[PDB]
């Protein structure tokens, strides 16, 4: 059962959608239809799947294997040091990720992202969107060519979480160790991941906020995007719209 939501009221003006699917039943709740079923760049948010593709792959073991930092300098404190697969993933740090995935062979992520359905599964711009002038610091899911709409990201999200595919449960719970996240709200268990990215072409953003749910034995797989024009709407920001409809209309 496909229900048309309004969820207005906790976007605060920001345009966007969001939709939250309950597997367990058939409970699809979709507010702005046409935006969810609309392709976007996953941003950040694939760092998701680059995370179980480097488990399978044996390139990291678990949520406290290293990637051997170089010692490059970067603006961000926390990416100047051997950090972590748990904090290189709360902490969305880039390097870290993009030597993960240039240890992958680009055939075996084709034919990974392909047994996920995930959107067009396009990685021929593999070095990514080389025109912003941030060279390595780029790849095909940072506005490049690989494109997923917050409908699919929760139908892969429920393929991964209920154990549908080949992902070894050992690294799934890998994942919903380090995507858990703190919402003040010991009754319900939330996990995701955001993603903040800039659309030139059609000057907007792609923020994302995209994960799971857990409330009393049912499980709601969600995505929340915004593609609005104003520029400071981020991932964290779309996050905390996701969480207030959480509390506001997931609660009991
Ligand atoms: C993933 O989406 C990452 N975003 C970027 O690569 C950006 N790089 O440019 C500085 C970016 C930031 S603002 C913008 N228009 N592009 C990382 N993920 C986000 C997130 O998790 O939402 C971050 C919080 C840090 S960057």
């Amino acid at each position: 059962s496909v229900n048309i939501v309004d969820y207005s009221d906790c976007f605060e003006g920001i345009s966007g959608g969001a939709i939250f699917c309950n597997t367990k039943n058939k409970e699809y709740n979709i507010y702005n239809k046409e935006l969810i079923e609309t392709r976007r760049s996953p941003c950040s948010t694939f760092k998701i799947v680059s995370t179980l593709i480097g488990l399978e792959k044996g390139v990291i073991n678990s949520k406290e294997s290293v990637m051997g930092y170089d010692g490059t300098d970067y603006p961000n404190k926390n990416w100047n040091k051997n950090l972590s697969l748990e904090e290189a993933f709360k902490e969305s740090c880039v390097w870290y990720y993009k030597k993960l995935i240039n240890k992958v062979d680009a055939k075996s992520v084709q034919n990974i992202l392909d047994d996920l359905k995930y959107g067009n599964c396009d990685i021929s711009e593999w070095e990514g969107d080389l025109k912003n002038g941030k060279g390595h610091l780029n790849g095909f899911w940072l506005e490049s060519s690989l494109q997923i709409s917050p409908k699919e990201q929760v139908q892969t999200m429920a393929k991964i979480f209920e154990g549908d595919t080949n992902f070894k449960k050992e690294h799934i719970n890998i994942l919903r160790d380090i995507m858990a996240i703190d919402v003040n709200d010991a009754n319900i268990n939330v996990y995701g991941k955001t993603g903040t990215g800039f659309d030139e072409k059609n000057k907007r953003v792609d923020a994302w906020f995209v994960g799971m749910l857990e409330r009393e034995g049912d499980t709601y797989y969600f995505a929340i995007k915004s593609d609005d024009s104003n520029k400071e709407i981020t991932g964290p920001k779309v996050k905390e719209i996701a969480i207030n409809i959480i509390k506001k209309y997931y609660s009991v």
